[PDB]
């Protein structure tokens, strides 16, 4: 019955010959640079773990630690700071680099090695038996920020991971204050790369992420800024800047970041959350907003294959890019369904319907 | 009927995901549910034991001295390891048939480790790596005993399939317009039937490994049925490989049932008249069947052990050999347990 769709019915679904194989939840939220929501599917107030997605608040933290101008980061070092790299050799360098402007050694950092982000990398490794070390983590560039910043207030680079260290202290405080959030209303964890991690509702991902590409229109149009201003901006121009820091060859941010030339940012969170900022644009009016956009999403499940599917799909339903700029992620759009002999045997289709019907027909949140 | 596995970091809910359930008795009849136990499913992989009775039920099949390894292979999606390669040529030889006869195609190992062993050696996988290449050996088999002729015997209109088609239906007690049919990643027809469906099949084979330990007059079908039971639990390593979910499961309760994985995260449990099928209720053997909607298999194997454990099925030291895939590791890059898993649950009969 198409006049009594709801959130609980917001599903990404993959089938073989028509038959239902596996239902995936979606939970989406399109929000203005106020945090206003505009657009949701399924629970757009989904208590969730933003993981590697909160990457640019942590950012923000370190870039406003004082003193850390002074060590010289270029914007690829910031966008390694935003990072859930591939481990390619380019990254592994560039934490190298960074490690030698602040005089710190890889024994500093308390991240730990893991198989690569990246299918071609982890080749690479298994072939010369290599076993990655803490230099080779996702999360190198933000563990190098969180060491500079902790060296250039004088705490001492031991436990700069740990709670109680000022350095997380700055970063909880970061994570609320752009999330418009009491402390209390931002549950921590502790992440693969062993800092803590925020979980918040779902639709404060997104206004995180309107506030990064409503500072780098205030920046581009010259308008005078706060610190905090100025800082989201130069992190968003690094992100658009240097989106191969940010992921690496083939990965699905760097592959959207470059399509849209800095008309966006985008950031993947483990688990299949994503976050996307969009700079005002024709498509934003059309929207009904008259600046900035920020869209979070999360697959119930955890399903990565099927969070690239749904992100490039709402992208579409938005209105957001051309044709030809999201054509650069059709394989990522509808993703390969083709046997061990060749032969195409299903594919992937997108049952949710985004909403803004009869007023008597309840959108609960689900 | 709101049913799901759910995983947390710090308590705080990461994933969840739905679970299906059917526990049926030998007739099929539902004795406890979780979800929709009526779920139209895919069985993938977890069809493999009728497709081998389908197989055993050729005539001329039994000329070819298949053994028992052999028919577990045929049960099989397994890890590719080189003793599943070496089975495989083995039965080709046995029906003077060539890898270039086979129509499966190559894979990435169903084992990380097989796998990263492949990659380090420049490996390519062929035909005869597939983890159905005991099934399609035992398909040629069938084909040419019948004398249908070995091209073409993986497609719909080929007598083999029709053969395997009608022999699902049958197992399921289902007619023909009440399974639906795909193609497989092994470029076989795969069906999709009712849940609870793919617990009866199973609930037959176990039956039917009863009936023949009690020395109870068979069927022909009740006798293949039985002797792919005993395959599978003889040789539970043909079926998968090590470390293995359906290996561990099966080498841990040693005869007392057998296990098979769906891609896709469907599995099938076919459970022996036991002192804990007669504590739920029933006087003969038990089919489990489980789907977890969104496909992820670490929580299947997770899923799958806490419902042996809430049915009592084995005593805590039988269960505790799975210990690793009922409670899986949350372990971060430093060695810090970060979360866990939760099952909030509850079986209705
Ligand atoms: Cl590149
Ligand atoms: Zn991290
Ligand atoms: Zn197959």
């Amino acid at each position: 019955d198409p006049f009594t769709m709801t959130p609980s019915e917001d599903f990404v679904v993959t089938d073989r010959g028509g038959i239902v194989e596996n239902s995936h939840r979606v939970h989406a939220a399109v929000v203005d640079a106020k945090g206003r929501l505009l657009y949701a599917l399924g629970n757009p107030t989904r208590m969730t773990l933003a993981r590697s997605a909160a990457k640019p608040a942590q950012a923000l933290a370190i870039l406003e630690t004082e003193g850390v101008a002074g060590y010289g980061f270029d914007d690829a070092d910031i966008a390694l700071m935003c990072a859930s790299h591939s481990s390619e050799d380019r990254h592994i360098a560039r934490t190298r680099a960074m490690l030698s402007k602040i005089k710190a050694e890889e024994a500093d950092l308390r991240c730990g090695g893991h198989p690569s982000l990246s299918e071609m990398v982890n080749r690479s490794w298994i072939k010369q038996d290599f076993i990655p070390t803490a230099v080779c983590s996702n999360c190198s560039g933000k563990h190098v920020g969180m060491l500079a910043g902790a060296r250039a207030i004088g705490a001492g680079t031991d436990g700069y991971h740990l709670p109680d260290h000022p350095m997380q202290g700055r970063v909880k405080r970061t994570v609320a204050e752009l999330c418009d959030l009491d402390a209390g209303d931002v549950e921590w964890g502790t992440d693969g790369c062993n800092l803590p991690t925020p979980a918040f509702p779902l639709d404060r991902l997104g206004r995180i992420y309107a506030k990064l590409a409503s500072a780098a229109d205030g920046s581009d149009a010259g308008e005078g800024q706060s610190t905090r201003c100025a800082a989201l901006a130069h992190i968003f121009r690094a992100m658009a800047r240097h989106p191969e820091m940010v992921a690496g060859e083939g990965r699905y941010c760097t592959m959207l970041m470059r399509a849209f030339d800095g008309a966006l940012v985008g950031k993947l969170g483990a688990d299949a959350s994503y976050a996307i900022g969009v700079r005002a644009s024709d498509a934003t009016r059309q929207l009904g907003t008259d600046g900035a956009l920020g869209i979070s999403v999360k697959i119930e499940d955890g399903n990565l294959e099927m969070l690239y599917a749904v992100v490039t799909e709402l992208l579409e339903r938005l209105g957001i890019g051309s044709p030809d700029v999201r054509s650069q992620l059709a394989s990522f759009h509808h993703p390969q369904r083709v046997n061990t002999m060749g032969v195409t045997t299903g594919g992937v289709s997108f049952p949710f319907k985004l909403r803004g019907d009869d007023p008597r027909l309840a959108a609960v949140a689900r």
